[PDB]
């Protein structure tokens, strides 16, 4: 049988949705205090009784992390339409090749409401 | 690779447990702030970039919403058992019928303690 | 210097004088929290202005009165508000637990009602 | 007695009078949580100092002005911070709310800000 | 399809890591809030209405968790390196034979950071 | 006007002075929750009290005195109490940080202490 580990960030950017019906609240500039997890799934190495450092994993996510925290979100190529579903891509995409472990993404715009690309 | 999508509502009930030995707590009149989380899969419409929309799910769900919410749950047909496990099967009835992408369903009735049914 | 302790507790209650039919006049409940606050000096040697194991045995009777119960039967508790409540709690424990400062109670996550002193 | 509400909305800002290319600068969001809280005699009879829902109407206006939307557009937030925009939401609702006592803004989860009277 | 069940527990230790490079903060002894979920899959009784009890499944842990409470890690046979990893392990290992239907493990040492066994 | 803002460190302590073999007095550790609260007026340009950079910095060393750290080696800490802990916090930072009102300090989730003044 086998273990998965699992990572929090938090960041804050503005958004919004291009393609949404001319009224929708969601098409208005807004934003929000997004959550992020990346999970990994790997073998857990015998010395170090971890799957992965930490420290390791903060710097391999961190410029990616730094171009979303604190950004408007349709300025950065990819995310033209920065929904959760191709957001949470996005960072797989950014962050798959440089975390070959990378399990499975999870994005948060809300505390209520999110999703979980793979 | 698959993309899943996920919703929470809370409600307010009472419930009580018809079949529990005669002293259990959990047996006498009482009640919750229950949580319920919709989860759904499915594809990503290229245009709009959503699985699905959400105001068409809370629209979805909301007649069943109402039925549970600051009501007590054994008068409702269905929940004369209103346990979790019962409970996350009594709505995944009630809505996978109009939410033909639900996933999953679960039910928390304490900030402890959940339920997820498939 | 003030200390405060959290407990939820999972009960059931419907408001009596509320119009036609309002919502919180269906027998609904609710999962609540309820703080305990209390303010005093701390002990020039244990640290401590209370143990948090005196309070919680002081509470328990008043606490195993409302876990899991319907409050509407308790006497006092005919119209059971969050300000009712808070209220209510407060006068069962100020005698047992002379230091105590405010009682907060929270219906749901949103929402809540402290009553001072 | 005091009882308080919360509300989430998510909204844009920038703040304008910040250094060189501080982070703050930068056009970005947070989700905010406002929560009025208000002080009163309770109704001897509804058990009430307010409903909850004539709380929630009473702002809804303000609310819909902040949900979903870019604050510096809004007169009276060119500079929002939380400072600004707690005292703000102040003197919107305590005409429409007079017992309301504090406002408190939260733009992240760990920082936050109260406006008192 | 199929039920899973799930409760949290939460406790109180001291531990620190054995195997870490010299400077790094997780060697220094230190300690944590963790949080345990244990989670079972089975089928729910028709008459009981549950999958399990939970006194049963509380007082099942209850040696377990009374000896992690309130407690340094290190000095439990087994959890000389109480990494999330080990520990998350560790306890399967010592709940698994006495909660049969156990069907995973998760460690969480602080409220953005955790690690599920299986 | 009052702002606030929160830290966890993650530390162990033992009380020294707690009787025969209660389990406060074993060796344990917790996730402790930290808020530094301060009252000012806001700048009338730049629109805040202070940064909430500024304060950052200025808690920066006491903050990693403690956190991954075993508080009863530290003078002052022998009986690391959330009482004495708060206060502890409150003499080190109110010299750095003049504007400084309350020190908060939580063990568990649901305990918690605020040392005013
Ligand atoms: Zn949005
Ligand atoms: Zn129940
Ligand atoms: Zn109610
Ligand atoms: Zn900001
Ligand atoms: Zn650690
Ligand atoms: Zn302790």
């Amino acid at each position: 049988m086998s273990t998965t580990l699992f990572k929090d960030f938090t960041f804050e950017a503005a958004h919004r949705l291009p393609h949404v019906p001319e009224g929708h609240k969601c098409g208005r500039l807004h934003g929000h205090s997004f959550m992020v997890r990346l999970e990994i799934t790997g073998e857990v190495d015998p010395h170090t009784g971890w799957i992965i450092d930490f420290a390791e994993l903060k710097a391999a996510f961190k410029p990616t992390y730094e171009r979303l925290d604190h950004h408007y979100l349709n300025d950065i190529p990819g995310l033209e339409n920065p929904t959760s579903e191709v957001l949470a891509k996005w960072i797989w995409d950014q962050v798959k090749p440089v975390v070959p472990l990378l399990s499975a993404v999870m994005v948060k715009e809300t505390c209520t409401a999110g999703c979980i690309y793979r």
